[PDB]
């Protein structure tokens, strides 16, 4: 159907603002480069269904913070929050559990454009 088009575009979209955003850091320069992984990142318990997307919603505003430092991200980032927000819906009441161990911007960004290829593949 068109709905499940539009969902899949929704998190091809998404996943591609993800990877945009880590092939960024392939020119961060050094200095630059340590401080940033310094920087931590909470991890989803588990993630592999729509609502899971809360926890990188949660996670937006350090991402951004992050960004900012390294350098609109403002801009991406809100894009980024309008797309979780159409595909997980406003209506579900979803807590999210992150798990005890953070982790650095890359390791986010892959889990996350994981989940989003899970569920592409699903649909
Ligand atoms: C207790 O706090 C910590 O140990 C660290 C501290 C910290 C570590 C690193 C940084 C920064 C970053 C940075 C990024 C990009 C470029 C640069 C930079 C340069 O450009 C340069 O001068 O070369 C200098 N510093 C930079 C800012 C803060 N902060 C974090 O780990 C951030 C999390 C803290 C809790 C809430 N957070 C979350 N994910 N929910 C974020």
């Amino acid at each position: 159907s068109s709905s499940t088009k539009k969902t899949q575009l929704q998190l091809e979209h998404l996943l591609l603002d993800l990877q945009m955003i880590l092939n960024g850091i392939n020119n961060y320069k050094n200095p630059k480069l340590t401080r940033m992984l310094t920087f931590k990142f909470y991890m989803p318990k588990k993630a592999t269904e729509l609502k899971h997307l809360q926890c990188l919603e949660e996670e937006l505003k350090p991402l951004e913070e992050v960004l900012n430092l390294a350098q609109r991200p403002r801009d991406l980032i809100s894009n980024i929050n309008v797309i979780v927000l159409e595909l997980k819906g406003s209506e579900t009441t979803f807590m999210c559990e992150y798990a005890d161990e953070t982790a650095t911007i890359v390791e986010f960004l892959n889990r996350w454009i994981t989940f989003c290829q899970s569920i592409i593949s699903t649909l």
